[PDB]
C-alpha cells in the first residue's frame, strides 16, 4: 500500500502523490516537522510543504499513509533535486597590480571569473565558501575595466553574475 | 597618435586607455552616439558610457584623440564582449497532460528546461523569442510537480530561472 511521491525539487512549495483513496498521507522532513494530507476519492494526494521548511536538494522525504483503520504503508522514499542557483558570489575589489581575485561564494561552487576579453579563470570555493582565483601574470588588467564572476553548484545551477571595476 | 582601448564588456560603465595627455578622446557608438573626455596629464583616460547606451556584446567601438588644434588621431577599434546573461524567460502554464512546453526568451537564446527528476530538454528561441520545447516521451509530468526554465546566450551568459508548477 506504499503510496507514490512525484518527483520534488528545491524550488518546489508541495508534495504530490497517489495513495489509497482518503487516506491520511504523512510527510517527514530531515528535522523531525510533519506535513499531511488527505488522498482524494480517486487517491491523489497533496502535501504543502511548510514555510519554515527550507529544501537545497539531497534531502530524503518520507512519505506514509494510513488508512481510516490505523493501517499504516511502508514507507515511499523521494529525494530532492536541486533546480536552485547560489546567490551571487562577493567579489574582494581588484587593482590592475593584484595577482588573485578573492572572495566568497557558496561552500564547494565552482567560481567563474570573465576576464574584459571574454577569457576566463575558475576556482572552488572551500567548506566555509571562500575562493581564490589565481590571475596570471600575462593576464593583464587595467583601472576602469570590468570582471564578473559567477558561482556554479554541483548540479550545473548558475548564480547571477556579480561585477566589479578594476582599480 | 591613435589611443589604446582597454577591454570592454556589456557591464562596463565606462571607456578608458591611453591618449595624447590632454587631448580629447571621443568615443563613437554604432548607433552615432558619441562621448568624451579628456586624457590626463600621464595621458590616462575615462570616458563614462551614456546610459542609454546599452552595450549587449559584438558592438564595435571607435575611439580617436583630437589635439587643441583640431588635429583628430586615426581611430582605434575596441569589441564589446558580451557578459550579461539574458533576462529570466516567461514559461506558458504547463499541465500534467502537456506534450509540450512555450513561452518567451531572448531571440536565438537556448531555453534549458529542467523536469523535476533532473533531467532536460533543450529549444532554441525564435525570432520573435518564441520558444517551443518537446517534452520527451520517457517524461511523466504530474500535478504539483515543479517545471524550471533557464536561457543562455551564445556566450555562456545564463539567466535567472524561471519556475512553474505543472497542473
Ligand atoms: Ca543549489
Ligand atoms: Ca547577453
Amino acid at each position: 500500500d506504499a503510496p507514490t511521491v512525484n518527483d520534488v525539487t528545491s524550488d518546489a512549495t508541495q508534495v504530490t502523490g497517489q495513495a489509497e483513496p482518503n487516506s491520511t498521507v504523512k510527510l517527514t522532513f530531515p528535522d523531525g516537522t510533519t506535513a499531511t494530507g488527505t488522498a482524494d476519492d480517486q487517491g491523489n494526494y497533496t502535501i504543502d510543504i511548510p514555510s519554515n521548511v527550507d529544501l537545497n536538494g539531497g534531502e530524503e522525504l518520507q512519505v506514509t499513509a494510513t488508512d481510516k483503520d490505523g493501517n499504516t504503508s511502508e514507507p515511499s522514499s523521494a529525494n530532492v533535486t536541486d533546480t536552485t542557483a547560489p546567490d551571487a558570489p562577493t567579489v574582494n575589489d581588484v587593482t590592475s597590480d593584484a595577482t588573485q581575485v578573492t572572495g566568497q561564494a557558496e561552500p564547494n561552487s565552482t567560481v567563474k571569473l570573465t576576464f574584459p576579453d571574454g577569457t576566463t579563470a575558475t576556482g572552488t570555493a572551500d567548506d566555509q565558501g571562500n575562493y581564490t582565483i589565481d590571475i596570471p601574470s600575462n593576464v593583464d588588467l587595467n583601472g576602469g575595466e570590468e570582471l564578473q564572476v559567477t558561482a556554479t553548484d554541483k548540479d550545473g545551477n548558475t548564480s547571477e553574475s556579480t561585477n566589479t571595476t578594476i582599480i
